[PDB]
DNA sequence: TGCATTTACGGGAAACTG
DNA sequence: TGCATTTACGGGAAACTG
């Protein structure tokens, strides 16, 4: 809360006090020296036409005086120090953390107002200090004596404003939003070459002779070693319009901000790499859009500079998938030193902390995430019998190597039903209806439950394309469980052609001659079908109408 | 068969024949008017060391033999015109048509290698005639005298001769396969911007110093009026490598050919036309392809050039349906002329003609076209009651213009018809399994066949994404027939999901409580489902197996 | 020879301009 | 304001190159 957030804005007015402060100082000094001045110049020349001493204690003054304007200002620079390392080592940098979260899922990142808000004080009251300099500097190109403060202070202060001016204006400069494709939302820092995608940059330094001055150019892969030290590695260029220039207007509440749309990848195809596909690293490479731009003025030349997190590139919305998968390894296991070798020597992550992303992962598509049993189910697929919220799942077993027996990958594999949710379960998924995760020995486990016509969903564990099904049970007459029973699971193609709840409404079971029944009275604890799935049922010389059914034996 | 192709042929043979005979006539007289050189000129010199009369009778003969052959070529000469009018306004003219309607689909036309020969023949036998003229213009530059037969014929010859060569090759150039997008070979005149399409030129007269000579180029609207005086017409420009030269290789058996493939069009945004959408006709608007090129050689400079038949250029293959529509009309309405402004007026069809194009549409895509009772039906929905082989279709009423109280135009009806059947209903279709069109009054006068459980296989009249459905007849108690029995029309969307043999193999119709019956017995006179329908059924802890199924009431 | 990655095109939907 | 035509992108499959 204002645990911080009080501190540090104390000592943001603590400098912007002390500014006011060192004005009437200056303006009182700037007085007496000039009353010094009149007295002087009547009194230095003087008989052209009870002691006292006015000249001797009084003068005195105009060094007094001087010295304690000096000392003052250096005192209010040495704070301001201290609070431009707060606000940039700190603040500035949790909000960068809390950002990479934001981008695989999770709490949403707060505004860059209240950050603009300091920055911006901090880099007026430098601004004010400048000019105090060179009213000083005037006073001295007045008058001037043995050991004038202002002498031995000039060039010391001078510099140290500037050298802090810089540092806390470079530090401005930041990717408000990072890169992504607009038709695809959620998945914001892989690209396709072809696609358009849009970036906003922002300073933080909210002045006004700053609007229409900064032109920002982007690069791309610029000062990337692993051009020349990676074999295989690709080469590309921005085709959109690059240059921009950084305005007030647009973005609302001023905002100095710059939001390209329209830019492109292209490859360079030039042989050169010669593609080698037996080099370091499959299409997880990672490589990076850069900011540049430069603040000209009156005896003022930074040179500014960023840079987008690391990013993924692909031809084809196939590899997306994949593509995922290593921007949420790396926005995971790292703080930002943009280690773009990141893929060669992989870490390990804790299940602890994996966990959580993949919670986030369902939570970000649709309106609830993944609760704690069906976590533990996930945990055990990765980890084993012994599912310690410490167990290191390694890179390879997240992502490329096949799970206990199956002939895909585990994290295809939950891209797949996340896929499936999407179009043709969210009512369903959003409302809790589905267990969907739960190991067929658990699930028995919990079926001698009740009413024979009970049934759970479940996701298939042995498709590819992702699929749900339904089990059941019954009373096999012998005075215990039934074998009880589970379909052959509805994937896309049938759930295409008549939803998932008309399916459960209407399913039978068949015979040759008997009347076919309907084995499915009750969804978990007790829920009467036609409750459970109430609301998602569809509807309820002349053609007679039909339905599609889906139906056993 | 052999009517004309032996008349032509034999006339063909009579210039090669004549040819030869000029040929030796002229070594004769090659010889004679040396023998009198040799003679002559040891007599004119004499006397420097019975009658008889060699020198004046003899003499003769170096004009008499000179006559004979001139007065011999001319024959040849009148002779080739005959020939080579009878191959050009004939022969050529009538392939060309032939293959305007093997694009429509219709029956396929022959090679171009019978006309190849004749058109090389008679071309080879001019060049032949060439260079004799230049033998007996020696012997003018040897002897001549009062009255020489070879030079009050030697230029009108020399004329003749190129004249005629130069008709036999202009015309000779031709385009061997319209243009064309592969992924779309049976739609062979319309084109899209973007995607790559193929053209083939070749030459007739198959000589071999025209080879690697000629290099064609192609153009786009060159010359084409309907830019500056049809308000709206859009204009494009060829992307891929227009010139090629035309080369005896690649194609094999000779052929002296060309054949484009990577060539693109783009539209030329630049405003200008300004898209006025109020002009005179939509996107059916024909555009013309040409080619050109120029067979250079010693004394001769020939201008080629020719043309495909109009084109159709459209942005999205959502179009492609009504763009066929105007292929149609235009290579059925019209001999050549290439007529751009064809559709401003466009004339209307006989309804005799119209069916053998309508059924062409079938033959093509599928194996099977449509039948004569088929055709009576499609007969009335257009013309009415009295559907004579003469009534006259307008295009409004072909292709724009709703059918008596629907919401579509009738070619789009039958172009959804067509597209459902290629890609869900081959194998029934090849089988003729299938009535397709037929009156729903015609169809219950069919239906008071027999068992009550026969059935027809419809197209609905009512859908417009084009839809099969089935009729059935039962027996209702009255003493009489049913009020019959149709099924709500299945469409693509069911038709994805399971296959329509399948479907028709299980229909059920439903009640609470009672066993579910299969009115199905019966196809069309008498055949047994299970027979009729055998072939194209699909197949005949442990999940639960199912099947998806079509259920009335 | 096989697998990985990229291209090319269809179809659907949104965007554009008259 | 509405309709026509074009663009932009996803997904599937073929093509390419190591």
């Amino acid at each position: 809360m204002l645990d911080k957030q009080k501190e540090l804005d104390s000592k943001v007015r603590n400098v912007k006090d002390k500014v006011m402060c060192i004005e009437h100082e200056i303006k009182s000094l700037e007085d007496l020296q000039d009353e010094y001045d009149f007295k002087c110049k009547t009194l230095q020349n003087r008989e052209h036409e009870q002691e006292q001493l006015l000249l001797k204690k009084m003068y005195l003054m105009l060094d007094n005086k001087r010295k304690e304007v000096v000392h003052k200002i250096i005192e209010l620079l040495n704070v301001t120090e201290l609070t431009q390392n707060a606000l940039i080592n700190d603040e500035l940098v949790e909000w960068k953390r809390r950002q990479q979260s934001a981008c695989i899922g999770g709490p949403p990142n707060a505004c860059l107002d209240q950050l603009q808000n300091w920055f911006t004080i901090v880099a007026e009251s430098l601004q004010q200090v400048r000019q105090q300099l060179k009213k000083l500097e005037e006073l001295e190109q007045k008058y001037t004596y043995e050991h004038d403060p202002i002498t031995k202070n000039k060039q010391v202060l001078w510099d140290r404003t500037f050298s802090l001016f810089q540092q806390l204006i470079q530090s401005s400069f930041v990717v408000e939003r990072q890169p992504c494709m607009p038709t695809h939302p959620q998945r914001p820092l892989v690209l396709k070459t072809g696609v358009q995608f849009t970036v906003k940059l922002r300073l933080l330094v909210k002045l006004q002779e700053l609007n229409y001055n900064l032109k920002v150019k982007v690069l791309f892969d610029k000062d990337v070693n692993e051009r020349n030290t990676v074999k295989g590695f690709r080469k590309f260029n921005i085709l959109g319009t690059h240059t921009k220039v950084m305005n007030m207007e647009e973005s609302t509440n001023g905002s100095l901000a710059a939001e390209f749309r329209h830019l492109q990848l292209k490859e360079q195809k030039n042989a050169g790499t010669r593609t080698n596909e037996g080099p370091l690293i499959v299409t997880e490479e990672l490589h990076s859009l850069s900011f540049e731009t430069q603040l000209c003025q009156p005896g003022l030349v930074i040179d500014l500079e960023t840079t987008s997190l690391p990013v993924v590139v692909i031809s084809n919305v196939s590899q997306l998938p994949s593509g995922w998968a290593s921007i949420l390894w790396y926005n995971m296991l790292v703080a930002e030193p943009r280690n773009l070798s990141f893929f060669l020597t992989p870490p390990c992550a804790r299940w602890a902390q994996l966990s959580e992303v993949l919670s986030w992962q369902f939570s970000s598509v649709t309106k609830r995430g993944l609760n704690v049993d069906q976590l533990n189910m996930l945990g055990e697929k990765l980890l084993g019998p012994n599912a310690s919220p410490d167990g290191l799942i390694p890179w390879t077993r997240f992502c490329k190597e096949n799970i206990n027996d199956k002939n895909f990958p585990f994290w295809l594999w939950i891209e797949s039903i996340l896929e499936l949710i999407k179009k043709h379960l969210l009512p369903l998924w959003n409302d809790g209806c589905i267990m969907g995760f739960i190991s067929k020995e658990r699930e028995r486990a919990l079926l001698k439950d009740q009413q024979p016509g009970t049934f759970l969903l479940r996701f298939s564990e042995s498709s590819r394309e992702g699929a749900i099904t339904f089990t059941w049970v019954e009373r096999s007459q012998n005075g215990g469980e039934p074998d009880f029973h589970a379909v052959e699971p509805y994937t896309k193609k049938e759930l295409s052609a008549v939803t998932f709840p008309d399916i459960i409404r209407n399913y039978k079971v068949m015979a040759a001659e008997n009347i076919p029944e309907n084995p499915l009275k009750y969804l978990y604890p007790n829920i009467d079908k036609d409750h459970a799935f109430g609301k998602y049922y569809s509807r309820p010389t002349g053609y007679i109408k039909t339905e599609l059914i889906s139906v056993s034996e």
